[PDB]
């Protein structure tokens, strides 16, 4: 946990359905350039079990097409803490969320958290909401971001962001 916010009263049950990620920063150059970038991931659903787990669909560059991941977060005992599996266990950490509108989440790595943690804007609509990426910027002035992706409305509607 080197991200010092957090999501108090976090109903994962309202953030299901669909989602565009409009911003992205990384505390390494390296995890966000090109499209195969590790951690240039695109979220298009947030699926939370009964049980209370989490899947994320997300788009993903794997080689030449656009490949669409599935990958689930398992629930902790924080509310809006979730621990994907597991080449080092990834906490999926949830900052803010208004459920109707935008999700600022990270995921940081508990094995090296400054030299990898990439955090992003969701936003519920392909619009560009500036309050969204207002709360996100506020959010990052105190995490050591490097590289910082936006995207544009019609991005935001092709798959893998263009
Ligand atoms: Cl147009």
């Amino acid at each position: 946990l080197i991200v010092t916010q957090t999501m108090k009263g976090l109903d994962i049950q309202k953030v299901a359905g669909t989602w565009y990620s409009l911003a992205m920063a990384a505390s390494d150059i390296s995890l966000l350039d090109a499209q195969s970038a590790p951690l240039r991931v695109y979220v298009e659903e947030l699926k939370p079990t009964p049980e209370g787990d989490l899947e994320i669909l997300l788009q993903k560059w794997e080689n030449g097409e656009c490949a669409q991941k599935k990958i689930i977060a398992e629930k902790t005992k924080i509310p809006a803490v979730f621990k994907i599996d597991a080449l080092n266990e990834n906490k999926v950490l949830v900052l803010d969320t208004d459920y109707k509108k935008y999700l600022l989440f990270c995921m940081e790595n508990s094995a090296e958290p400054e030299q990898s943690l990439a955090c992003q804007c969701l936003v519920r609509t392909p619009e560009v909401d500036d309050e969204a990426l207002e709360k996100f910027d506020k959010a990052l002035k105190a995490l050591p971001m490097h590289i910082r992706l936006s995207f544009n409305p019609t991005q935001l509607e092709e798959q893998c962001h263009i």
